[PDB]
């Protein structure tokens, strides 16, 4: 029951350029994320992902995009 799910939230960076590029980068590197400002900086989040390795890899992958501050947010409402 339940194979673990996610809803990444790669924080928000002042890197407005790295943030916007972060969006295309995350999707260009192999993890189509979804950015959106809110916490003051371009907040990042990827569509409800699955818990196993993708969401976690996204983290290390977010390093591929070149950003500062990220965290995998797990779904649960």
């Amino acid at each position: 029951k339940d194979e673990r799910r996610w809803m990444v939230q790669c924080g928000s960076f002042r890197g407005a350029e790295q943030a916007e590029t972060v969006r295309a980068q995350l999707a260009f590197e192999g993890f189509d994320s979804k950015i959106t400002t809110n916490n003051g900086w371009n907040r990042v989040v990827i569509g409800p992902v699955k818990g196993k390795e993708n969401a976690d890899s996204t983290l290390n992958r977010l390093k591929m995009a070149g950003h500062t501050n990220c965290i995998r947010l797990a779904a649960g409402g």
